[PDB]
């Protein structure tokens, strides 16, 4: 199938660029400027080898998509999913959204709705799904690393939520698991200011989250 | 050291009283009726063997312990407390409870303040330590069961923190992980009603968390 990743140009984006495009799924790049989505891009392809990655401005990836996962920072999360609401609006949106502060006793979730929610409610649509949030994108960008990882994923509409788990389903080490309606999101999104939390107490790297 | 399971006759008291003590330090079941609270050391003495498993009244048990564990629902939890301020404000308490309602979509963390806070609260106590939500208690309550979770652990009190830390870490299957202040007990609470999620959406047993 053909993702789009919309300001696909820091590690999620290229973690999931390299991983989807080597099993075969036409990848598009999406940034502000359709010449840093082609850069980021043709740096893909050397890594990846011969696969399909391509750079396009973020409207036109998402009008050339089956999903789109919104790899943008939160801060400019609502405004970005706003200008993309009539091409989105229809297509399958996965949000690993988090809203996360950093204070002075730690990491917190600053938002009393879910980011996941929000968007559904921005883009009026009913085919958004929760999932991805807890991917070290470090260690998953890094195609030597092996990893044993679980994904909550959240989701109103059942199709478009089984896409999704499907897609995550075919990278190897990542296993999804259906956490309910959309209404649950903020439970998995919390789960980032926890693990940076045990990251900051612990002096720990990175980590993802096992269910056992 | 001296541990009081507080209505520590379910399971994960049952798990708690039979490691610990195995490891050799006195565990104090305790209930409401003195008699009861023998009854069950008793049987848990039977099974752990050679090992200090001595029934009270909670208010006894909680008199004699150095850290008193709340193994009770959070239902009447906040009265328990609050019956046993005047003795629990200078023990370590460790609270394990976490506000969780059930309904047609699923299950959510039903309070605005953790229940950590809460009982920190009520007890006008600094000496509150957050840890052991993510236990499956069935699992845990058997010996022969094969695990390896993590048990994220919050509280103000550094010293109280560190004692708890060191007392779960003793503990085969069990890692500690400090998650910050009391006000990330919000964080670790809201793992129980992520997990119980995942068990109702996927058809799973109980589960237990691990970072890596
Ligand atoms: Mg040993
Ligand atoms: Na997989
Ligand atoms: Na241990």
């Amino acid at each position: 199938m053909r993702v789009a990743l919309l300001g696909g140009t820091g590690n999620l984006g290229k973690g999931l660029a390299l991983r989807l495009a080597t099993l075969g799924h036409e990848i598009v790049v999406g940034s502000r400027r359709e010449e840093k989505a082609e850069a980021k891009a043709a740096e893909y392809r050397r890594i990846a080898g011969d696969a399909s990655i391509t750079g396009m401005k973020n409207e036109d990836a998402a009008e050339a998509c089956d999903i789109a996962v919104l790899t943008i920072p939160w801060e400019h999360a609502i405004d970005t999913a706003r200008d993309l609401k009539n091409i989105l609006r229809e297509k399958i949106v996965v949000s690993p959204l988090v809203p996360v502060s950093r204070g002075a006793k730690g990491f917190t979730y600053s938002s009393e709705r879910s980011a996941a929610e929000i968007v559904a409610e921005v883009l009026e649509s009913e085919k958004v799904v929760s999932a991805l949030h807890t991917i070290p994108a470090a260690r998953f960008a890094n195609l030597d690393e092996k990893f044993d990882w679980d994904v909550p994923v959240c989701g109103d509409d059942d199709e478009s939520k089984k896409v999704v788990m499907s897609l995550i389903s075919e990278i190897d080490g990542l296993r999804p698991l259906d956490a309910g309606p959309l209404s649950n999101s903020r439970l998995v999104e919390s789960l980032t200011p926890l693990i940076l939390n045990i990251m900051r107490f612990n002096g720990m790297g990175e980590l993802g989250i096992k269910f056992l």
